[PDB]
């Protein structure tokens, strides 16, 4: 019983996190056998912020321009390329701790886990939802650029997120490690801000799940909603629009706990309507939505407590 | 900026879980150097498991019984012993992933990270209170005992948590790593409740100062409170009253802001006694009390782990 928002553990990613340095700027680098990743915005200057040209801005580089290092140990660079918005070092050592990995494009309303490190060391991990508009709402100060985002399946960690930059509203943005942009967003320092946001509709269904296998029921009702009557209430509270694709992933924990997803779709409407009344859901006082389906299925028992 | 409750990165940790098998019942080992600790319930069979007696059921138990795997490795059990509530059993390999450690035993209201672990190969990582009434709001299933809590301290692991049960409202409860349970309960069967609880005052306080800290302030006043009357308030809002050692443990963060302690609970006097009109703190709706004050500095500073 319980239910937390938890986060992979951290230890695979930790073994291959490393400083990089060009000029007087450092950011976190990540290792994976004989290659380095990193924000290619570590090669800006002072100046170079406002309009940077990465082409001639990496072109005056050579191998030696970069200072790499793995704790206190410095590898030595042999060569580099730029893809998209990330850099590529290739090093003369290969990191034996690599993971078994893979690089995965998520969606937004999935969720995933951060490795905040600073002069390549980490510091904590935390769990967070890649919001419907792309930015993160996550924990990061000065020194943070090159951490990542990840999930774990089995071994094999599936790297999503790289850390680039702050949005005024202080959100997050960040490629994936092809080094594309989540969202609309550059890297340079101009202005650019957050787009409209919604409420993941889908996550929000799997924690009301959560909390009915986990034992609690008090905010279920004796009606049901067509998908289309649920969207226009729902859609006026901010909610991403449901579709009958997330209806059916929501398949599983309805057999689980013998409650129709329509027939959940009206306690939330329920809620959305009426309110809360200071009662809790697993413990908080507002909807949730930073959990999916898979985390809910993840975490809580295959045993409904009826 | 942004505020999560972020985990001390769990890699340290990892490297010591191992799965521990008797006859029928697996769980979780803490292997350190040629040492593995784990629950003295593991002895217990399929439903042999309300008042056992420990000591008689030991006798019986030679080392060859005792199935010790890390990952797919078999680590041959040369000696046993009971400990409280542990067995500790020697084993004929040291843990080549020993880190630095120390075991400690947590006060009530002191936060640690918890490695979710099952049949050896850890699950998740999340950061967790122990409650004034000296159980954890925990996330646990069945086969997760001997999963462990700690601390790191620079590269230190200290260890302060090991899971062994859970109670009827589906709060945990566990041992220090001498195998002495965190309050009046027993590993066995029996009818043991977690006592009423209570808001942990020191630590909402903390938060407090870190909102202030990240400049979220609105809540501050110009007006301050005695000891006393704040007590008054708080008992009557279920908070735990805030002692003068508390105050004393706020000091690095008092001066930092340059906000008295008395000055800081003068502003959550009027936060409980009128709510927040809507507004939000630190991104959250409610009072969070999951955050120490040593929390607090190392989130806001980026204090990182080698």
């Amino acid at each position: 019983s319980g239910f937390r928002k938890m986060a992979f553990p951290s230890g695979k990613v930790e073994g291959c996190m490393v400083q990089v340095t060009c000029g007087t700027t450092t950011l976190n680098g990540l290792w994976l056998d004989d290659t380095v990743y990193c924000p290619r915005h570590v090669i800006c200057t002072a100046e170079d912020m406002l309009n940077p040209n990465y082409e001639d801005l990496l072109i005056r580089k050579s191998n030696h321009s970069f200072l790499v290092q793995a704790g206190n140990v410095q590898l030595r660079v042999i060569g580099h390329s730029m893809q998209n918005c990330l850099l590529r070092l290739k090093v003369d050592t290969s990191n034996p701790k690599t993971p078994k990995y893979k690089f995965v494009r998520i969606q937004p309303g999935q969720t995933f886990s951060v490795l905040a490190c600073y002069n390549g060391s980490p510091s904590g991990v935390y769990q967070c939802a890649m919001r419907p508009n792309h930015t993160i709402k996550g924990s990061f100060l000065n020194g943070s650029c090159g951490s990542v985002g990840f999930n774990i399946d089995y071994d094999c960690v599936s790297f999503c997120y790289m850390h680039h930059m702050e949005l005024p509203t202080g959100v997050h943005a960040g490629t994936d490690l092809e080094g594309k942009f989540y969202g609309p967003f550059v890297d340079r320092q101009t202005a650019q801000a957050a787009g409209t946001d919604t409420t993941i509709t889908l996550n929000v269904l799997a924690w009301l799940y959560a909390a009915v296998i986990n034992g609690d029921r008090w905010f279920l009702n004796r009606f049901t909603t067509t998908l289309n009557d649920f969207n226009l209430v729902a859609m006026k509270y901010n909610y991403e629009p449901l579709t009958q694709d997330h209806v059916d992933i929501l398949g599983p924990l309805s057999a689980q706990t013998g409650i129709a997803v329509l027939d959940m779709c009206a306690a939330l409407k329920e809620l959305l309507q009426n309110g809360m009344n200071g009662r809790t859901i697993l413990g908080s006082t507002i909807l949730e939505d930073e959990f999916t389906p898979f985390d809910v299925v993840r975490q809580c028992s295959g045993v409904t407590f009826q």
